[PDB]
């Protein structure tokens, strides 16, 4: 073929991982109306646009909520929609709701790679070959960034960071390490401020330096805890926007995952 399949996409880590399941293939575009995945809802434009393509590519039905409804067959449509994550056994919000913040765990990445890889190739059965070594590659180079990185987490420094929402409870999980977030599992799950006074001497406790915020500028909430007891600033990645920069999917995990090891 000269085009390939029209492929559309939900946010960046699906963006990047169908992408590099693909390689040169289909033509592999983002919902990109930007915004912020946790509140997002598609316009009547987006979903017009995914009613178009060939495929649709989501992460969860715990996430992108509109997806499921999304009804092809009846607005005359032909999409393949794609959960990626569909089968993948998710974490409940501690103490109905479930935490989807999988990608960031490098094994869980690889998981949600291959899946994506089945679906892609039972939909295009011509293209197996293509997709299921793309995919392969990604685990393999998956599996290999958990181990550059446990001895970094094994030799501690003591264990606990403090993110801007509750992202990296996967990837802590699969370190030893334990996190805590401003907010909950979405950004618009802001404190109380009765939060605010525990997470506050939560930071004293278990002596904590640096408060991790994003660029994505809605935490003020975050500043202003610096701006109270204690110090120190530092961004890390969730990596619901895209940075783009030139970077695969998987240097930008480790490359955040650098940071958060290096303050230790
Ligand atoms: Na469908
Ligand atoms: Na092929
Ligand atoms: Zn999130």
């Amino acid at each position: 073929t000269g085009k390939g399949m029209k492929i559309v996409t939900s946010f960046y880590p699906i963006y990047a991982m169908v992408k590099e399941v693909s390689g040169d293939l289909n033509d592999v575009r983002m919902i990109q109306s930007s915004s912020g995945i946790h509140s997002f809802e598609p316009s009547a434009n987006d979903i017009a646009a995914i009613y178009d393509a060939d495929v649709f590519v989501y992460h969860s039905h715990t996430l992108e909520s509109w997806a499921g409804s999304l009804d092809p067959n009846l607005k005359k449509s032909k999409v393949k929609v794609l959960e990626a994550s569909e089968g993948m056994t998710l974490e409940r919000v501690p103490g109905t709701l479930y935490d989807p913040h999988t990608w960031l765990d490098p094994e869980k990445a690889g998981e949600e790679a291959q899946i994506i890889a089945d679906k892609l190739s039972e939909v295009d059965s011509e293209h197996k070959e293509t997709y299921q070594k793309n995919a392969q590659a990604f685990i393999k180079k998956a599996q290999e960034l958990t181990k550059k990185f446990q001895p970094k987490f094994e030799k501690a420094t003591q264990k606990t960071f403090v993110t801007q929402h509750t992202a990296f409870s996967y990837l802590a999980k699969r370190f030893g390490l334990n996190q805590l977030g401003i907010a909950g599992i979405s950004p618009e799950q802001e404190p109380s401020p009765r939060q605010l006074t525990e997470i506050q001497e939560f930071v004293k406790t278990y002596k904590v330096k640096t408060i991790f915020t994003e660029s994505n500028a809605s935490s003020k909430v975050a500043e202003t805890l610096v701006k109270s007891t204690g110090v120190g600033l530092k961004t890390l990645n969730p990596l619901e926007s895209d940075p783009q920069n030139d970077k695969t999917y998987l240097e930008n995990l480790e490359e955040n995952m650098s940071i958060l090891a290096e303050e230790l």
